[PDB]
């Protein structure tokens, strides 16, 4: 059985496995001729890579023109929310502005966001340097833990990043995370992943795709947007609830052996009926992978209970 | 419906309602005439007063005084836990030796052992300046909150105490809250109590005397001791388990309305199957009490959810 973190400060062997040849090294990267960048860059990696659980997140004074490329994306997707983003997103959102400040000239700090979703859902924030393997990221949501990136794109593409960055995270997956049945969810999949063979972490991993990171949801007799690649791309958010892309009912059997890429907008989209029925969906696929116990997350703790 | 905290932080509201003319006051006690133990016992009773959630426990330096008495009361009790103390009791006293400080010539500091207690079920302690009334003494439970003195009894006389002192608390209840079925079972109890009618409160206060106060419980094919006043009561410990007592299974309809006194060894005990059933026991309970809602605790936000 593969190894798997059975508390909450485990998670700390995860940042000695990332990718340390990323992405920002590559030719094609918006940043990769700027070595000022290429040192920002690294001064966050550095600071997740000496974050250990339990700390304060350290604060960072975000530069003005990485506030204003945050600017620009806030105020280009903001835009949007109300007739595209579901309920919980548009109910969270004030309060973000309100608490944390989210605003188009303020770069929130971390550890203001997971104190406020830890007042939400328990859910808290840790930095993270880079890709981590899909086993590591989705273990942490079982403990209500999400790996959270604290460097911002290259200002010279504020409307592009071939990778998470922190309008990314911010403005696409904490929203939903303020959420009781959307944490709750998303966990599920986090606990179906807990020791789970290489082969059923993929099909978690495309799970994940099609749901917590691309999902529509039904919402009344209508549809909205709850993944975070969607409310965090100003193009595919409108895209996504137009005539074009394909829609078909979320089931797992069939969305957890999905082709997909990452590179154009989606072909095909699955759609909740909603996030504790994608819970109880997640729960009976899990019961399907071949692990020779059964876990359970206990809060009181901080520990994982393993049958 | 009466008010309750829907908050852990809420339970602040507490300290400004105990009984502020106590014990130690009257011409009977023990220290009655001793003015060093009256301005010791105003010390602890300030702690108290001045603590808040949150707060890290403050730590006393103990007399050497106070620690004799302590290890009286440790030496004489410890005697009759192997035979006497349920499992769970005598599983876990080892650990409290070896990583609290439960030792005849130390007394253990209340921040240290609410640490452990946080660790084992998420349990913790506040330090408590005398007698609360029932329903906020309860409604600490349904936090996982054990209200906790911090004051020994005088030294005059170490085997008796007419109150809580911290001989009782260390050595009668803690160890039992280590138990994760003995943690759910007393934390039924605090769930009940929140915006019950003072007359339920009654019939849960009685409840509680006869469970973790007074509670035997079966173990395989024996009766073992579980209850904090026999737990720290040297006598009468011996007692529970003689022919002499009553013995009946536990039964809330006729436990909640039993008569007892607290001036001399309970003429009759109720002798719970197991911590589970005595839990589904009370939540059965619990649902006979008038009450326009139910209520349920979030541990990963610390508060009460009203239905
Ligand atoms: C679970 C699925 O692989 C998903 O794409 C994961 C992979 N690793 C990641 N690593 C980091 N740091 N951030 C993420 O959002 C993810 N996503
Ligand atoms: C619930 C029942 O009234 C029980 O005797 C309560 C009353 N108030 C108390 N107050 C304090 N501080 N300590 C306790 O153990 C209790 N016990
Ligand atoms: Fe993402
Ligand atoms: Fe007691």
């Amino acid at each position: 059985v593969p190894w798997f973190p059975r508390t909450i400060q485990e998670l700390d062997r995860f940042a000695n496995q990332i990718l340390s040849y990323g992405a920002e090294l590559d030719a094609d990267h918006p940043g990769f001729k700027d070595p000022v960048y290429r040192a920002r860059r690294k001064q966050f990696a550095d600071i997740a890579y000496n974050y250990r659980h339990g700390q304060p997140i350290p604060r960072v004074e975000y530069m003005e023109e990485e506030k204003k490329t945050w600017g620009t994306v806030f105020k280009t997707l903001k835009s949007l929310y109300k007739t595209h983003a579901c309920y919980e997103y548009n109910h969270i959102f004030p309060l973000l502005e309100k608490y944390c400040g989210f605003h188009e000239d303020n770069i929130p700090q971390l550890e203001d966001v997971s104190q406020f979703l830890q007042t939400c859902t328990g859910f808290r924030l840790r930095p993270v340097a880079g890709l981590l393997s899909s086993r590591d990221f989705l273990g942490g949501l079982a403990f209500r833990v999400f790996h959270c990136t604290q460097y911002i794109r290259h200002g010279s593409k504020p409307m592009y990043t071939p990778e998470p960055d922190i309008c990314h995270e911010l403005l696409g997956h904490v929203p939903l995370f303020s959420d009781r049945s959307f944490a709750q969810f998303s966990q599920e999949i986090g606990l179906a992943s807990l020791g789970a063979p290489d082969e059923y972490i993929e099909k978690l991993a495309t799970i994940y795709w099609f749901t917590v990171e691309f999902g529509l949801c039904k919402q009344g007799d209508s549809i909205k947007a709850y993944g975070a690649g969607l409310l965090s791309s100003f193009g595919e958010l409108q895209y996504c609830l137009s005539e074009k892309p394909k829609l078909l009912p979320l089931e797992l059997e069939k969305t957890a052996i999905q082709n997909y890429t990452v590179t154009e907008f989606q072909p095909l989209y699955y759609v909740a009926e909603s996030f504790n029925d994608a819970k109880e969906k997640v729960r009976n696929f899990a019961a399907t992978i071949p692990r020779p116990f059964s876990v359970r997350y206990d809060p009181y703790t901080q520990r994982i209970e393993v049958l």
